[PDB]
């Protein structure tokens, strides 16, 4: 059933609620026994929002390889994504090791570093090319090459050196520095445009290991940014745009990470970015 109709008959019913609580009731639930070993407690922001066992990425090496982060793997768009959540003050190591190991290219930051009045994650990145950031854990060192500050987004370069074999890669990191601090956008306009240059950029690409993207407890804007990428990629691949189902494409990424999409008006606001983006690139 086409989407645009559906969605304007969806607002008229005001069911939006209705068609989100199915969801939670039809989402998979797979074990996260690794997320919950008292040994993993001050690695977890949120109680409620861990990784499953079997999606879940793990670090190379024997002492702990645990972090909050899993792999949405989805095999008919041919895109992967490593969905985790902002880093806290004892994980920012955990998360460069992360991109290093997993040969990321790009790094996808949703949110602000205070929200409301309270921190929603580390300040995990360098704030002048002269100060550069040592993560004596995990052996690693960042420094910011570039910033290019636009008015819904801000694209830097960073160079990440691994100390120990002195290999440099140049990571970018792409952050959408105005959604909201309540609710979603009132248009999903500035939030395309923003996936348009992620996209452009080739982070997103084979030829590179999966994007890293992440909000607070990376599941609700997170979920926005990957199921509205995939919807998109799909309506370009088959005969039939229309065949594209956005619960059923939802209900496939919560087989790899709990909870994505986390309020009724995040489930409108992807109908709504789905919507609008397919209308951009007819013509
Ligand atoms: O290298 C790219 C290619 C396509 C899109 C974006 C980038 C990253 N740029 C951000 C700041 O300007 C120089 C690098
Ligand atoms: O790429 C195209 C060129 C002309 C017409 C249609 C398409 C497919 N779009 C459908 C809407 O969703 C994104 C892809």
């Amino acid at each position: 059933m086409e989407m645009e109709k559906e969605f304007e008959q969806i607002d008229k019913s005001g069911s939006w609620a209705a068609i989100y609580q199915d969801i939670r009731h039809e989402a998979s639930d797979f074990p996260s026994r690794v997320a919950k070993l008292p040994k993993n407690k001050n690695r977890n922001r949120y109680r409620d929002v861990s990784p499953f066992d079997h999606s879940r990425i793990k670090l190379h090496q024997e002492d702990n390889d645990y972090i909050n982060a899993s792999l949405i793997k989805m095999e008919e768009a041919q895109r992967s994504y490593i969905l985790t959540q902002g880093p806290l003050p004892n994980t920012v190591g955990h998360f460069w090791e992360m991109v290093w190991e997993q040969k990321s290219r790009g790094v996808v930051m949703l949110n602000r570093v205070m929200e409301k009045g309270s921190l929603k994650c580390a300040q995990y990145w360098p704030q002048k090319e002269e100060k550069e950031m040592i993560f004596e854990d995990t052996n690693l060192k960042l420094t910011l090459i570039s910033e290019d500050i636009k008015s819904y987004y801000t694209v830097r370069q960073l160079e990440l050196e691994n100390l120990t074999t002195q290999e440099t890669r140049e990571i970018l990191h792409f952050h959408y520095t105005t959604w909201p601090d309540f609710g979603v956008p009132e248009s999903p306009a500035s939030f395309l445009n923003f996936l348009f240059k992620v996209r452009e950029s080739g982070s997103l690409s084979p030829e590179h290991g999966p994007v890293v993207v992440h909000c607070s407890a990376g599941i609700g804007r997170s979920g926005t940014f990957c199921l509205a990428d995939t919807c998109l990629l799909l309506m370009d691949k088959r005969k039939d745009p229309s065949s594209v189902d956005i619960k059923k494409v939802l209900l496939e990424m919560r087989k790899f990470r709990m909870g994505l999409i986390q309020t009724a008006d995040q489930l409108r606001f992807s109908y709504l970015a789905v919507i609008e983006g397919a209308k951009f690139i007819m013509g």
